[PDB]
């Protein structure tokens, strides 16, 4: 059973604007995943501070790096608070509307499309370099549940059957076929330690056979 939502009109008019606008620095879109899941793993490090049950869906607070040459995806694996049905349907846990109001008066008064994440919209830089994104999460007051979208004004969600995560959020990015350099572990490598050599969790880039 799949569930089909068009995006808010300002959310499709954001997805578009990456997608469409020509921008080469296009690994940011590491960078700001990253960032969001060192956030949701604040997020439910927090709330185990005075609740350490919140951490029986696992204790470990982690990111995984995961390419598959064979699928053409990239997956970004965080053991963070992760999102219910609600938080996904609502635009990813994000304040998107008002974000992306915010960023686009930016885009013409200067900035550019790096600056994405201040605007609290950084997940959407993934179709700088996907053509489809699937989103699976596992919060601790609900089911787990895979968003998805190839953009074109729409997305799904459904009950996730897949293999059970435990608590968090897999990103699995499904790469455009010009983008498959961020898949190849001395890019990846590079561009951790460029942008994101600060993120307060271990960040476990694996290898492929
Ligand atoms: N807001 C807004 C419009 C805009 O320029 N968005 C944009 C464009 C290219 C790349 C990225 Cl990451 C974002």
């Amino acid at each position: 059973e799949v569930e089909t939502f068009a995006f808010q009109a300002e959310i499709a008019q954001l997805m578009s604007l990456i997608i469409n606008t020509f921008y080469s620095n296009k690994e940011i879109f590491l960078r700001e995943l990253i960032s969001n899941s060192s956030d949701a793993l604040d997020k439910i490090r927090y709330e185990s501070l005075t609740d350490p049950s919140k951490l029986d869906s696992g204790k470990e607070l982690h990111i995984n790096l995961i390419p598959n040459k064979q699928d053409r995806t990239l997956t970004i694996v965080d053991t963070g608070i992760g999102m219910t049905k609600a938080d996904l349907i609502n635009n990813l846990g994000t304040i998107a509307k008002s974000g992306t109001k915010a960023f686009m008066e930016a885009l013409q008064a200067g900035a550019d499309i790096s600056m994405i994440g201040q605007f609290g919209v950084g997940f959407y830089s993934a179709y700088l370099v996907a053509e489809k994104v699937t989103v699976i999460t596992k919060h601790n007051d609900d089911e787990q549940y895979a968003w998805e979208s190839s953009a074109g004004g729409s997305f799904t969600v459904r009950t996730d059957t897949g293999e059970p995560m435990g608590r968090g959020t897999k990103v699995i990015l499904h790469l455009k076929e010009d983008q498959t350099e961020y898949l190849e572990e001395r890019r990846i490598k590079e561009i951790v330690k460029k942008h994101s050599q600060f993120i307060g969790y271990p960040i476990t880039l694996f290898v492929e056979k």
